[PDB]
């Protein structure tokens, strides 16, 4: 699980 | 699972 | 599962 | 499953 906000 | 906001 | 907003 | 908004 990878969750990114950029 | 990969979840990205950019 | 890949979910992307760009 | 791939879901993309661009």
């Amino acid at each position: 699980t990878a969750v990114v906000t950029n």
